[PDB]
Protein backbone atom coordinates (compact mmCIF):
# COMPACT_ATOMS: atom_id res chain seq x y z
CA UNK A 1 0.00 0.00 0.00
CA UNK A 2 2.72 2.30 0.25
CA UNK A 3 3.93 4.67 -2.74
CA UNK A 4 7.12 5.82 -3.64
CA UNK A 5 7.01 8.76 -5.66
CA UNK A 6 9.40 9.30 -9.04
CA UNK A 7 7.77 12.73 -9.57
CA UNK A 8 6.02 15.19 -8.12
CA UNK A 9 4.50 17.83 -10.38
CA UNK A 10 2.06 20.71 -11.13
CA UNK A 11 -1.10 18.51 -12.17
CA UNK A 12 0.24 14.93 -11.32
CA UNK A 13 2.69 12.89 -8.90
CA UNK A 14 3.47 9.76 -10.42
CA UNK A 15 4.50 6.80 -7.86
CA UNK A 16 5.17 3.30 -7.59
CA UNK A 17 2.87 1.04 -5.33
CA UNK A 18 4.31 -2.07 -5.59
CA UNK A 19 4.52 -3.78 -8.89
CA UNK A 20 1.81 -1.06 -9.84
CA UNK A 21 2.37 2.77 -11.68
CA UNK A 22 0.28 5.00 -10.26
CA UNK A 23 -0.45 8.75 -11.42
CA UNK A 24 -1.88 11.41 -8.72
CA UNK A 25 -4.26 13.39 -10.10
CA UNK A 26 -6.23 16.27 -8.88
CA UNK A 27 -10.14 16.03 -9.62
CA UNK A 28 -12.27 17.14 -12.02
CA UNK A 29 -15.61 18.71 -13.16
CA UNK A 30 -17.21 18.72 -16.28
CA UNK A 31 -21.16 20.15 -17.21
CA UNK A 32 -23.69 19.23 -19.20
CA UNK A 33 -25.50 22.23 -21.16
CA UNK A 34 -28.29 22.48 -23.79
CA UNK A 35 -29.87 25.31 -25.25
CA UNK A 36 -32.87 24.73 -28.26
CA UNK A 37 -31.15 21.36 -28.93
CA UNK A 38 -27.25 22.33 -28.98
CA UNK A 39 -24.72 20.97 -26.66
CA UNK A 40 -22.39 23.46 -25.11
CA UNK A 41 -18.84 21.70 -26.09
CA UNK A 42 -15.56 22.98 -26.94
CA UNK A 43 -12.36 22.63 -27.82
CA UNK A 44 -8.92 23.36 -27.51
CA UNK A 45 -5.49 22.23 -28.63
CA UNK A 46 -3.78 19.38 -26.07
CA UNK A 47 -0.53 18.67 -26.54
CA UNK A 48 -1.11 14.84 -24.78
CA UNK A 49 -3.38 13.91 -28.02
CA UNK A 50 -1.79 16.72 -31.00
CA UNK A 51 -4.93 17.28 -31.41
CA UNK A 52 -8.33 19.04 -30.03
CA UNK A 53 -11.04 16.67 -28.83
CA UNK A 54 -14.61 17.28 -28.97
CA UNK A 55 -15.07 18.00 -25.18
CA UNK A 56 -17.62 19.57 -22.91
CA UNK A 57 -16.66 22.59 -20.50
CA UNK A 58 -14.40 21.34 -17.71
CA UNK A 59 -11.58 21.85 -15.81
CA UNK A 60 -9.51 21.10 -12.56
CA UNK A 61 -10.82 21.11 -8.86
CA UNK A 62 -8.40 24.09 -7.25
CA UNK A 63 -7.93 24.49 -3.33
CA UNK A 64 -10.90 25.75 -1.58
CA UNK A 65 -13.21 24.80 -4.11
CA UNK A 66 -15.65 21.91 -3.61
CA UNK A 67 -16.91 20.24 -7.21
CA UNK A 68 -20.01 22.69 -7.40
CA UNK A 69 -17.78 25.52 -7.18
CA UNK A 70 -15.75 24.46 -9.62
CA UNK A 71 -18.05 23.39 -12.05
CA UNK A 72 -19.35 26.90 -11.62
CA UNK A 73 -16.39 28.64 -12.17
CA UNK A 74 -15.02 26.93 -14.93
CA UNK A 75 -18.74 27.28 -16.87
CA UNK A 76 -17.88 30.84 -16.69
CA UNK A 77 -14.30 31.35 -17.29
CA UNK A 78 -14.40 29.03 -20.46
CA UNK A 79 -17.97 30.26 -22.04
CA UNK A 80 -18.77 33.22 -19.96
CA UNK A 81 -21.65 31.80 -18.90
CA UNK A 82 -23.48 30.52 -15.52
CA UNK A 83 -26.88 28.45 -14.82
CA UNK A 84 -28.37 26.82 -12.00
CA UNK A 85 -26.48 23.48 -11.53
CA UNK A 86 -27.35 20.08 -10.71
CA UNK A 87 -24.71 17.33 -9.32
CA UNK A 88 -25.13 13.91 -11.98
CA UNK A 89 -23.25 11.62 -11.31
CA UNK A 90 -18.92 10.95 -10.98
CA UNK A 91 -16.41 8.55 -12.47
CA UNK A 92 -12.70 8.00 -12.57
CA UNK A 93 -11.36 8.18 -15.65
CA UNK A 94 -9.17 5.30 -15.82
CA UNK A 95 -8.74 3.59 -12.72
CA UNK A 96 -6.10 0.73 -13.87
CA UNK A 97 -3.19 3.81 -13.42
CA UNK A 98 -5.01 7.23 -12.32
CA UNK A 99 -6.61 8.43 -9.11
CA UNK A 100 -8.61 11.30 -11.34
CA UNK A 101 -12.13 11.32 -10.58
CA UNK A 102 -14.44 13.76 -12.68
CA UNK A 103 -17.65 14.96 -11.01
CA UNK A 104 -20.29 16.33 -13.95
CA UNK A 105 -23.05 18.59 -13.74
CA UNK A 106 -26.00 19.75 -15.72
CA UNK A 107 -26.62 23.29 -16.41
CA UNK A 108 -30.10 24.97 -17.25
CA UNK A 109 -31.06 28.49 -17.16
CA UNK A 110 -27.94 29.65 -18.51
CA UNK A 111 -27.06 33.15 -18.70
CA UNK A 112 -24.40 35.67 -19.72
CA UNK A 113 -22.57 36.44 -17.44
CA UNK A 114 -19.35 37.43 -19.12
CA UNK A 115 -18.55 38.97 -22.59
CA UNK A 116 -15.45 38.05 -22.85
CA UNK A 117 -10.26 31.52 -21.59
CA UNK A 118 -11.60 32.72 -24.77
CA UNK A 119 -8.00 32.46 -26.98
CA UNK A 120 -7.73 29.24 -25.93
CA UNK A 121 -11.64 27.81 -25.62
CA UNK A 122 -13.43 27.70 -28.65
CA UNK A 123 -17.40 27.38 -28.18
CA UNK A 124 -19.29 24.89 -30.38
CA UNK A 125 -22.22 24.54 -29.76
CA UNK A 126 -23.43 21.77 -31.64
CA UNK A 127 -26.51 19.15 -31.71
CA UNK A 128 -25.67 15.99 -30.00
CA UNK A 129 -26.65 13.86 -32.80
CA UNK A 130 -24.56 15.73 -34.98
CA UNK A 131 -21.43 15.41 -32.98
CA UNK A 132 -22.10 11.43 -32.42
CA UNK A 133 -22.45 11.19 -36.46
CA UNK A 134 -19.30 13.53 -37.18
CA UNK A 135 -17.40 11.14 -34.51
CA UNK A 136 -18.98 7.97 -36.04
CA UNK A 137 -17.64 9.64 -39.73
CA UNK A 138 -14.22 9.96 -38.19
CA UNK A 139 -14.48 13.83 -38.27
CA UNK A 140 -13.40 14.20 -34.85
CA UNK A 141 -12.48 12.63 -31.58
CA UNK A 142 -14.40 12.54 -28.41
CA UNK A 143 -12.67 13.18 -24.43
CA UNK A 144 -14.84 11.58 -22.01
CA UNK A 145 -16.09 14.43 -21.01
CA UNK A 146 -17.78 14.48 -24.74
CA UNK A 147 -19.27 10.91 -25.43
CA UNK A 148 -20.56 11.34 -21.60
CA UNK A 149 -22.35 14.39 -22.38
CA UNK A 150 -23.30 13.01 -25.86
CA UNK A 151 -24.73 9.90 -24.35
CA UNK A 152 -26.47 11.65 -21.28
CA UNK A 153 -28.37 13.45 -23.84
CA UNK A 154 -29.23 10.86 -25.70
CA UNK A 155 -30.29 8.55 -22.59
CA UNK A 156 -32.52 11.16 -20.57
CA UNK A 157 -32.42 14.79 -22.33
CA UNK A 158 -34.99 14.22 -25.59
CA UNK B 1 6.48 19.57 -29.45
CA UNK B 2 9.22 17.63 -28.36
CA UNK B 3 9.30 15.49 -25.51
CA UNK B 4 11.72 14.53 -22.70
CA UNK B 5 11.13 11.59 -21.17
CA UNK B 6 11.30 11.18 -17.12
CA UNK B 7 10.12 7.87 -16.68
CA UNK B 8 10.00 4.55 -19.33
CA UNK B 9 7.67 2.29 -17.51
CA UNK B 10 5.19 -0.71 -18.02
CA UNK B 11 1.55 0.29 -18.97
CA UNK B 12 3.17 4.42 -19.07
CA UNK B 13 5.64 7.10 -19.55
CA UNK B 14 5.93 10.21 -18.57
CA UNK B 15 7.01 13.03 -20.69
CA UNK B 16 7.68 16.72 -20.32
CA UNK B 17 6.77 18.90 -23.33
CA UNK B 18 7.26 22.36 -22.78
CA UNK B 19 5.24 23.24 -19.70
CA UNK B 20 2.85 19.88 -19.78
CA UNK B 21 3.19 16.90 -18.10
CA UNK B 22 1.81 14.20 -20.43
CA UNK B 23 1.54 10.04 -19.54
CA UNK B 24 1.67 8.13 -22.50
CA UNK B 25 -0.02 5.37 -22.45
CA UNK B 26 -1.66 2.04 -24.19
CA UNK B 27 -5.11 2.09 -25.89
CA UNK B 28 -7.45 0.16 -24.41
CA UNK B 29 -10.59 -1.73 -25.20
CA UNK B 30 -14.26 -2.05 -23.18
CA UNK B 31 -17.24 -4.13 -24.32
CA UNK B 32 -20.90 -3.05 -23.41
CA UNK B 33 -22.52 -6.56 -23.50
CA UNK B 34 -26.44 -7.20 -22.13
CA UNK B 35 -28.44 -10.31 -21.43
CA UNK B 36 -31.95 -9.98 -19.79
CA UNK B 37 -32.09 -7.07 -19.22
CA UNK B 38 -28.38 -7.17 -17.09
CA UNK B 39 -25.07 -5.82 -17.95
CA UNK B 40 -21.90 -7.21 -17.67
CA UNK B 41 -20.06 -4.94 -15.14
CA UNK B 42 -16.76 -6.51 -13.56
CA UNK B 43 -15.40 -5.09 -9.97
CA UNK B 44 -11.37 -5.57 -9.25
CA UNK B 45 -9.01 -4.24 -6.74
CA UNK B 46 -7.75 -1.15 -8.34
CA UNK B 47 -4.53 0.39 -6.31
CA UNK B 48 -4.82 3.47 -7.91
CA UNK B 49 -7.66 4.35 -5.85
CA UNK B 50 -7.49 1.88 -3.36
CA UNK B 51 -11.41 0.72 -4.31
CA UNK B 52 -13.08 -1.60 -6.94
CA UNK B 53 -15.14 0.55 -9.32
CA UNK B 54 -17.69 -0.53 -11.76
CA UNK B 55 -16.92 -1.07 -14.38
CA UNK B 56 -17.17 -3.30 -17.65
CA UNK B 57 -14.52 -5.45 -19.32
CA UNK B 58 -11.74 -4.01 -20.63
CA UNK B 59 -8.14 -4.20 -21.17
CA UNK B 60 -5.13 -3.17 -23.03
CA UNK B 61 -4.68 -3.37 -26.76
CA UNK B 62 -1.51 -5.57 -26.58
CA UNK B 63 1.24 -5.49 -29.55
CA UNK B 64 0.14 -7.70 -32.52
CA UNK B 65 -3.55 -6.76 -31.44
CA UNK B 66 -6.48 -4.42 -33.19
CA UNK B 67 -9.22 -3.29 -30.68
CA UNK B 68 -11.59 -5.78 -32.21
CA UNK B 69 -9.31 -8.66 -31.56
CA UNK B 70 -8.37 -6.88 -27.65
CA UNK B 71 -11.85 -6.81 -26.94
CA UNK B 72 -12.40 -9.97 -27.66
CA UNK B 73 -9.48 -11.67 -25.73
CA UNK B 74 -10.41 -9.63 -22.92
CA UNK B 75 -14.06 -10.45 -22.77
CA UNK B 76 -13.14 -13.94 -22.99
CA UNK B 77 -10.38 -13.81 -20.41
CA UNK B 78 -12.59 -11.67 -17.77
CA UNK B 79 -15.78 -13.00 -18.37
CA UNK B 80 -15.16 -16.62 -19.91
CA UNK B 81 -17.54 -14.92 -23.02
CA UNK B 82 -17.33 -14.59 -26.50
CA UNK B 83 -20.01 -12.81 -28.51
CA UNK B 84 -20.54 -11.11 -32.13
CA UNK B 85 -18.83 -7.42 -31.37
CA UNK B 86 -19.71 -3.95 -32.95
CA UNK B 87 -17.28 -0.95 -32.84
CA UNK B 88 -18.82 1.55 -31.61
CA UNK B 89 -17.35 4.88 -30.73
CA UNK B 90 -13.95 5.63 -28.97
CA UNK B 91 -12.67 8.67 -26.47
CA UNK B 92 -9.73 9.82 -25.10
CA UNK B 93 -9.90 9.17 -21.33
CA UNK B 94 -8.31 12.33 -20.12
CA UNK B 95 -6.52 14.18 -22.66
CA UNK B 96 -5.02 17.04 -20.64
CA UNK B 97 -2.97 14.66 -19.58
CA UNK B 98 -2.74 11.27 -21.25
CA UNK B 99 -3.32 10.14 -24.46
CA UNK B 100 -4.86 6.78 -23.45
CA UNK B 101 -7.40 6.33 -25.26
CA UNK B 102 -10.58 3.52 -25.74
CA UNK B 103 -12.11 2.22 -28.24
CA UNK B 104 -15.81 0.68 -27.03
CA UNK B 105 -17.38 -2.24 -28.44
CA UNK B 106 -21.08 -3.88 -28.30
CA UNK B 107 -21.32 -7.61 -28.01
CA UNK B 108 -24.40 -9.47 -28.87
CA UNK B 109 -25.27 -13.55 -29.10
CA UNK B 110 -23.06 -14.27 -25.80
CA UNK B 111 -22.07 -17.70 -25.81
CA UNK B 112 -19.74 -19.23 -23.26
CA UNK B 113 -16.35 -20.57 -24.13
CA UNK B 114 -14.31 -20.79 -20.71
CA UNK B 115 -16.08 -22.16 -17.86
CA UNK B 116 -12.94 -21.00 -15.51
CA UNK B 117 -8.71 -14.13 -14.35
CA UNK B 118 -11.39 -15.41 -12.27
CA UNK B 119 -9.26 -14.83 -9.07
CA UNK B 120 -8.82 -11.21 -9.66
CA UNK B 121 -12.07 -10.52 -11.22
CA UNK B 122 -15.51 -9.97 -10.14
CA UNK B 123 -18.24 -10.59 -12.50
CA UNK B 124 -21.34 -8.72 -11.48
CA UNK B 125 -24.29 -8.82 -14.12
CA UNK B 126 -26.89 -6.11 -12.54
CA UNK B 127 -29.42 -3.87 -14.49
CA UNK B 128 -28.27 -0.85 -15.55
CA UNK B 129 -30.67 1.23 -13.90
CA UNK B 130 -29.65 -0.09 -10.84
CA UNK B 131 -26.07 0.82 -11.14
CA UNK B 132 -27.13 4.14 -11.49
CA UNK B 133 -29.13 4.13 -8.59
CA UNK B 134 -26.15 2.61 -6.16
CA UNK B 135 -24.11 4.77 -7.57
CA UNK B 136 -26.67 7.93 -6.87
CA UNK B 137 -27.12 6.37 -3.25
CA UNK B 138 -23.31 6.49 -2.97
CA UNK B 139 -22.79 2.44 -2.97
CA UNK B 140 -20.39 1.88 -5.70
CA UNK B 141 -18.27 4.10 -7.53
CA UNK B 142 -17.97 4.25 -11.64
CA UNK B 143 -15.40 3.78 -13.95
CA UNK B 144 -15.44 6.06 -17.21
CA UNK B 145 -16.24 2.34 -19.28
CA UNK B 146 -19.19 1.64 -16.57
CA UNK B 147 -20.73 5.07 -16.52
CA UNK B 148 -20.41 5.23 -20.57
CA UNK B 149 -22.20 1.58 -20.53
CA UNK B 150 -24.66 2.51 -18.78
CA UNK B 151 -25.39 5.49 -20.34
CA UNK B 152 -24.96 3.30 -23.86
CA UNK B 153 -27.75 1.77 -22.71
CA UNK B 154 -30.09 3.40 -21.32
CA UNK B 155 -29.82 6.17 -24.73
CA UNK B 156 -29.67 3.28 -27.16
CA UNK B 157 -30.68 -0.84 -26.04
CA UNK B 158 -34.23 -0.49 -23.99
N1 LIG C 1 -1.02 0.72 -12.87
C1 LIG C 1 -0.38 -0.37 -13.35
N2 LIG C 1 0.98 -0.47 -13.33
C2 LIG C 1 1.62 -1.50 -13.88
N3 LIG C 1 1.05 -2.54 -14.45
C3 LIG C 1 -0.32 -2.55 -14.42
C4 LIG C 1 -1.12 -1.52 -13.82
N4 LIG C 1 -2.49 -1.83 -13.98
C5 LIG C 1 -2.46 -2.99 -14.66
N5 LIG C 1 -1.22 -3.45 -14.84
C6 LIG C 1 -0.79 -4.66 -15.58
O1 LIG C 1 -0.89 -4.24 -16.96
C7 LIG C 1 -1.70 -5.11 -17.66
C8 LIG C 1 -3.01 -4.27 -17.61
O2 LIG C 1 -3.85 -4.95 -18.35
P1 LIG C 1 -5.38 -5.30 -18.59
O3 LIG C 1 -5.95 -6.16 -17.59
O4 LIG C 1 -5.38 -5.50 -20.05
O5 LIG C 1 -6.08 -3.88 -18.47
P2 LIG C 1 -6.82 -3.11 -17.27
O6 LIG C 1 -8.15 -3.69 -16.98
O7 LIG C 1 -5.87 -2.90 -16.18
O8 LIG C 1 -7.03 -1.73 -17.98
C9 LIG C 1 -8.07 -1.50 -18.99
C10 LIG C 1 -8.58 -0.11 -18.87
O9 LIG C 1 -9.49 -0.04 -17.70
C11 LIG C 1 -9.07 0.95 -16.79
O10 LIG C 1 -9.79 2.18 -17.03
C12 LIG C 1 -7.62 1.11 -17.06
O11 LIG C 1 -6.93 2.26 -16.65
C13 LIG C 1 -7.55 0.94 -18.58
O12 LIG C 1 -7.95 2.19 -19.20
C14 LIG C 1 -1.82 -6.36 -16.81
O13 LIG C 1 -0.62 -7.15 -17.03
C15 LIG C 1 -1.77 -5.80 -15.40
O14 LIG C 1 -1.26 -6.68 -14.45
N1 LIG D 1 -0.70 18.28 -18.88
C1 LIG D 1 -0.53 19.44 -18.18
N2 LIG D 1 0.63 19.71 -17.53
C2 LIG D 1 0.78 20.80 -16.78
N3 LIG D 1 -0.14 21.74 -16.60
C3 LIG D 1 -1.30 21.57 -17.30
C4 LIG D 1 -1.56 20.46 -18.18
N4 LIG D 1 -2.85 20.58 -18.73
C5 LIG D 1 -3.32 21.70 -18.17
N5 LIG D 1 -2.40 22.32 -17.41
C6 LIG D 1 -2.56 23.55 -16.60
O1 LIG D 1 -3.27 23.07 -15.44
C7 LIG D 1 -4.43 23.80 -15.26
C8 LIG D 1 -5.41 22.79 -15.91
O2 LIG D 1 -6.59 23.32 -15.71
P1 LIG D 1 -8.08 23.46 -16.26
O3 LIG D 1 -8.19 24.27 -17.44
O4 LIG D 1 -8.82 23.60 -15.00
O5 LIG D 1 -8.43 21.96 -16.66
P2 LIG D 1 -8.37 21.14 -18.05
O6 LIG D 1 -9.45 21.55 -18.97
O7 LIG D 1 -6.99 21.10 -18.51
O8 LIG D 1 -8.72 19.72 -17.48
C9 LIG D 1 -10.07 19.31 -17.11
C10 LIG D 1 -10.27 17.87 -17.42
O9 LIG D 1 -10.47 17.73 -18.87
C11 LIG D 1 -9.52 16.84 -19.43
O10 LIG D 1 -10.09 15.52 -19.53
C12 LIG D 1 -8.39 16.87 -18.47
O11 LIG D 1 -7.44 15.83 -18.45
C13 LIG D 1 -9.10 16.99 -17.12
O12 LIG D 1 -9.58 15.67 -16.73
C14 LIG D 1 -4.28 25.05 -16.10
O13 LIG D 1 -3.47 25.98 -15.34
C15 LIG D 1 -3.47 24.55 -17.28
O14 LIG D 1 -2.68 25.53 -17.89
Amino acid sequence: VERTYLYRGRILNLALEGRYEIVEHKPAVAVIALREGRMLFVRQMRPAVGLAPLEIPAGLIEPGEDPLEAARRELAEETGLSGDLTYLFSYFVSPGFTDEKTHVFLAENLKEVEAHEDEAIEVVWMRPEEALERHQRGEVEFSATGLVGVLYYHAFLR
